[PDB]
């Protein structure tokens, strides 16, 4: 089968593994460990086909460069979180992606900007105008999603593997 890797990056607490668990385990789950990282791998059917998914839930833990950038390199797609009630995480996903850049020097590698949350509209502090803005200077599509309520949730995760697909 096709595997394709999928690796989700962001700053804490934006909902990196809340998006995850919600796609592998149909759960909100809301209370997992900031610090822990993690892999799921899952079968899935994408546009009638089936393929792996492996998705590396990043925890941040990694302070080491080139460890970082090794996890980067090994990963075909990126989803970048963050959260629409953070603007801080708005303004951290620029260097996610310089990372990822510097390490796949592709500035077409498959990523979407995420703009978890969507269900604390009344706390938002990041304007759907600005982060369509970023995602058009980018040239990435721009998704808002809720792992609370699953509003665009596997769409970010089949959609990424749809530019997997086309991209490689
Ligand atoms: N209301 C709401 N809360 C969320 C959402 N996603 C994550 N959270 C909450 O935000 C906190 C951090 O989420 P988590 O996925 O652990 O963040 P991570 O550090 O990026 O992995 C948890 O308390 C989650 O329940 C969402 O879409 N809506
Ligand atoms: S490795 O398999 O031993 C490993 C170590 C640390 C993590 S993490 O906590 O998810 N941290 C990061 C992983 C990938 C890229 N950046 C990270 O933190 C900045 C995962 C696997
Ligand atoms: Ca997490």
């Amino acid at each position: 089968l096709a595997l394709h890797k999928v690796i989700m990056v962001g700053s804490g607490g934006v909902g990196k593994s809340a998006l995850t668990l919600q796609f592998m385990y149909d759960e909100f789950v809301e209370d997992y460990e900031p610090t822990k990282a993690d892999s799921y791998r899952k079968k899935v059917v994408l546009d009638g086909e089936e393929v792996q998914i492996d998705i590396l839930d990043t925890a941040g833990q990694e302070d080491y460069a080139a460890i970082r950038d090794n996890y980067f390199r090994s990963g075909e797609g990126f989803l970048c979180v963050f959260s629409i009630t953070e603007m801080e995480s708005f303004a951290a996903t620029a260097d996610f992606r310089e990372q990822i850049l510097r390490v796949k020097e592709d500035e077409n590698v498959p990523f979407l900007l995420v703009g978890n949350k969507s269900d604390l509209e009344d706390k938002r502090q990041v304007s759907v105008e600005e982060a369509k803005n970023r995602a058009e200077q980018w040239n990435v599509n721009y998704v808002e999603t809720s792992a609370k309520t699953r509003a665009n949730v596997d769409k970010v995760f089949f959609d990424l593997m749809r530019e997997i697909r086309a991209r490689l």
